[PDB]
């Protein structure tokens, strides 16, 4: 599923991600739209054998089981594909558990290097939340 801006802004927000860990709704809404340009469905392969998987492209190499990444964690004990579905309770409560784990949004490269010290509040302004 390809989200629209505020579609996902909603969800994310309905699933409890504003202002988790202190990060606002539109932390969560840039990031999602430079890793994955809102789409549930993208995947990309890591030079490590890894690969990251949906909305917030979560890596398999600890957080998710995909078969073909040898030593992963699988820390959200999940299947990678549950964080490709159109509901994106997978990788909400994926994400919560990452965001939580030390580094905040730092785990995210798209959120350090696009979002973080920007107005990301800009990315649910005219939304209906």
């Amino acid at each position: 599923k390809v989200f629209g801006r505020c579609e996902l802004a909603a969800a994310m927000k309905r699933h409890g991600l504003d202002n988790y860990r202190g990060y606002s709704l539109g932390n969560w809404v840039c990031a999602a739209k430079f890793e994955s340009n809102f789409n549930t469905q993208a995947t990309n392969r890591n030079t490590d054998g890894s690969t990251d998987y949906g909305i917030l492209q979560i890596n398999s190499r600890w957080w998710c089981n995909d078969g073909r990444t040898p030593g992963s964690r699988n820390l959200c004990n999940i299947p990678c594909s549950a964080l490709l579905s159109s509901d994106i309770t997978a990788s909400v409560n994926c994400a919560k558990k990452i965001v939580s784990d030390g580094n905040g949004m730092n785990a995210w490269v798209a959120w350090r290097n696009r979002c973080k010290g920007t107005d990301v509040q800009a990315w649910i302004r005219g939304c209906r939340l």
